[PDB]
């Protein structure tokens, strides 16, 4: 039931297909590969979470397996694969020499450790007497040429497992998973888009004593929360950035600064329009998923309807894969868009110019191709295996929980941003942000008609869940902590929404400090230095607050901004005001202080981190390659720390 061996034996699966995925991508394509392998060659594969399973027995898998594999942290797997990174890490000399593997890793160039994860996977498997039928495939996302990658190397691994297990090949076509039933009536056991299935009227929450919400909340159940306060950062008429509030005193969810918030979210509405119209899908079709056997999992909560399905369980908006182009062609809506369709599910160019530069949405690649034709022949069950499923956003939570024990703040910079091909075409905007944006604008009785929000959102929820101005939420522990001893100097960089995590660190540290004033012993607190980075004025997070946190830390605070669009002046970064202020952070850093690096940047991890090799490099007289080890020390013992996104 968890023994890996036992459950492909017992279910005589031909084929293993595992995936250790944070955000999904990894799982996503895992199931891409696994489906078309049963569409060309009708192999009864299992697909499998790495987490759900016990890898002992995996030297007595009598199949070929597949490892999809995402980089995290350092080159380390992703949180809830480390039993199974661990097996691997530990399984001795020819511990695995009956196992035959191809291996997928997900990663992003843009970091140090690039795709590690894959990478140290396939060097103890090798180890452990394990053979890799073809070649490691590598995403590289910071190339944005993920989808590209993955369809590379599946062609090449197909090939070979065609010839590895002498199979003869098939025109591809869909199978699906699951029992498809279309009902009749709406009951209290189904979902009317309920995050998990402990929200649905059948079923009871569980509490306690005070009515508190109980139970452990991570991504198989969240905690329906409430935005309290909720506010924009930003004065530019162009970019938004919300900051919310979330009550969490009515759950036993506890936080520690430095964590992550997940906000689980819903479609916008203009887009649920879009895909249920080229489709020609009846929102209010009752319908379930019956497993086709033990290995396959149902999606989501049903029975449910179609309508509730596309606005809170498929990812129904983001870049097309071209493999989805190649699975539609069964349905195309006549022989012409059956060959247009053909022809771009394999030209690689033709289909970036025609689909992907376009910024399209399945809806609009599809609505693109017919000419608004619909789509009409396409089985939801289809869409349902074949669109990737909605998925958490994180955030890095930017209050104390000394200060806020119950309260967790978030720092969401809206996306938003007009296409780049199509001038006429409506914005290319992030679900999440513009989500919390909706709710900010209504929770402020703002006039959101004048505004410039992009698209809305059901405010109300699943049988009004969410109580107006809640979301399913839940808190994932992170590593990002302050030094234990308040003494110990600290050193935070941070550019744009990256100060998240910082704002909280310095709550912590105000709010400590307040304490220690109740109490007469006071403690010293050690040098604590930020450096924040934004365009201009119009975008400079929490302004007015770090005046208030200065004069409550005295001089053992300093904050160093850098502005890289001011007009007229030269574009400044954090690395280059890192480099300004090289001798207070040399110095510093030999006091033992902590370095934190927080933030998106595509870039900016590795220029912080460039930086600091260079302020060591002249600091200690030692070479670039010295400094480097030195670095990497820093980060292995947890003296820099880094939250980059
Ligand atoms: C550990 C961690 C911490 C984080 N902390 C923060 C934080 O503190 N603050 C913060 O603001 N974010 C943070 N993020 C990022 C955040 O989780 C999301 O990535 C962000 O909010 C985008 O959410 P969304 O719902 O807008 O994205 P999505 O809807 O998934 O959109 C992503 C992007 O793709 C674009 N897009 C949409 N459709 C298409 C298409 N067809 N083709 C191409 N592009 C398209 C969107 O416009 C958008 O820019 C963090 C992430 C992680 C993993
Ligand atoms: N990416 C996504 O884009 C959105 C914006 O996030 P954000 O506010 O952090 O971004 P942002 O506002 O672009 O970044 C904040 C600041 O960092 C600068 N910057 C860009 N590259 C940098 C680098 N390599 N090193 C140091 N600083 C750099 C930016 O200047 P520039 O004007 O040079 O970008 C800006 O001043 C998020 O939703 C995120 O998910
Ligand atoms: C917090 C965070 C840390 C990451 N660290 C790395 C890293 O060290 N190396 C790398 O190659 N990619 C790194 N990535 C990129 C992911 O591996 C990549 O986006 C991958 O597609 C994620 O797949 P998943 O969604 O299946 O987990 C990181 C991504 C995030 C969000
Ligand atoms: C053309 C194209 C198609 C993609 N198709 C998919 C897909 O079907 N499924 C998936 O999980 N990622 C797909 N990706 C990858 C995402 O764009 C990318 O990994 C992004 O970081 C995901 O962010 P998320 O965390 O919001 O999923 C595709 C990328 C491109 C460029």
């Amino acid at each position: 039931n968890r023994d890996i061996a036992q459950v492909v034996t017992e279910n005589n699966k031909n084929y293993l297909v595992l995936y250790a995925s944070q955000t999904g991508t990894a799982e996503d394509y895992a199931k891409k590969f696994s489906k078309e392998l049963v569409a060309k060659f009708n192999l009864n594969v299992m697909c499998a979470d790495v987490e759900n399973y016990d890898f002992e027995s995996l030297n007595d898998v009598p199949v070929i397996v597949s490892i999809f594999i995402s980089t995290y942290g350092e080159g380390d797997f992703p949180d809830g694969a480390v039993n199974f990174e661990d097996f691997i890490c530990n399984a001795e000399a020819g511990a695995l020499s009956n196992l035959r593997y191809n291996m997928f890793g997900l990663g992003n160039s843009t970091y140090e450790f690039f795709n590690g994860a894959a990478k140290k996977a396939e060097k103890h498997l090798s180890a452990a007497g394990a053979i890799r039928l073809g070649k490691l495939g590598e995403a590289d996302d910071g190339a944005g040429t993920t989808d590209e990658d993955y369809m590379a190397w599946k062609d090449s691994i197909l090939e070979v497992l065609k010839d590895e297990l002498h199979l003869d090949e098939q025109e591809a076509k869909f199978t699906s998973q699951f029992q498809y039933t279309v009902l009749n009536e709406i009951t209290d056991s189904m979902s009317l888009g309920e995050p998990s299935a402990h929200y649905l009227p059948s079923h009871q929450l569980n509490r306690n004593a005070d009515g508190i919400q109980l139970g452990p909340f991570d991504l198989s159940q969240p905690y329906i929360a409430p935005i309290v306060k909720s506010r924009e950062l930003f004065s530019s008429n162009d970019r938004n950035c919300i900051h919310s509030e979330f009550d969490l005193s009515g759950s036993n969810i506890k936080y520690s600064t430095g964590d992550h918030l997940a906000v689980w979210p819903s479609n916008p509405l203009e887009k649920v329009e879009q895909f249920l119209s080229i489709f020609n899908l009846d929102p209010e079709t009752i319908f379930d998923l019956k497993p086709l056997d033990p290995t396959v999992k149902v999606p989501f909560p049903t029975p449910t309807t179609i309508g509730a399905a596309i606005k809170h369980y498929l990812e129904i908006t983001g870049p097309v894969s071209r493999q989805l182009f190649s699975s539609l062609i069964q349905f195309a809506p006549n022989a012409d868009v059956k060959e247009k369709l053909t022809l771009l599910s394999k030209d690689k160019d033709q289909f970036a110019v025609e689909i992907t530069s376009k910024y399209f949405n399945i809806a609009d690649a599809l609505k693109y191709l017919s000419d608004g034709a619909k789509w009409d022949t396409v089985p939801m069950q289809f869409l349902v295996e074949s669109v990737p499923q909605m998925t958490p956003r994180y955030y890095s939570i930017s209050s104390s929980s000394l200060s806020e024990k119950q309260t967790v703040h978030v720092t969401s910079i809206v996306e938003n941003f007009p296409n780049p091909e199509l001038p006429d075409a409506p914005p290319v905007v992030g679900v999440t942000t513009n989500l919390l944006r909706n709710i900010q604008l209504a929770q402020n009785n703002v006039n959101i008609a004048e505004t410039n929000l992009p698209v809305h959102y059901d405010l109300n929820g699943p049988r009004k869940l969410f109580a107006n101005y809640k979301l399913p939420v839940h808190v994932r522990r992170s590593n990002f902590r302050l030094p234990s001893n308040p003494s110990t100097p600290v050193i935070m960089i941070g550019p744009g929404t990256g100060v998240a995590p910082f704002r909280g660190f310095i709550r912590e540290r105000v709010a400590f400090l307040e304490s220690q004033k109740k109490g007469g012993n006071n403690v010293s607190l050690g040098k604590h230095i930020l450096f924040y980075g934004s365009r201009n004025t119009d975008d400079f997070l929490y302004q007015d607050e770090w005046p208030e946190y200065a004069k409550k830390l005295d001089g053992s605070f300093e904050m160093v901004v850098a502005h890289s669009r001011l007009p007229n002046t030269k574009k400044v970064y954090v690395q280059d005001k890192l480099k300004d202020y090289e001798d207070q952070v040399f110095e510093m850093i030999n006091n033992g202080a902590f370095i934190y690096v927080c933030g998106d940047a595509k870039g900016m991890a590795k220029g912080v981190s460039t930086a600091l090799v260079g302020i060591l490099s002249r600091g200690k007289s030692i070479t670039t390659d010295e400094a480097t080890e030195l670095i990497k020390m820093l980060k292995t013992s947890g003296r820099y720390q880094e939250d980059v996104w």
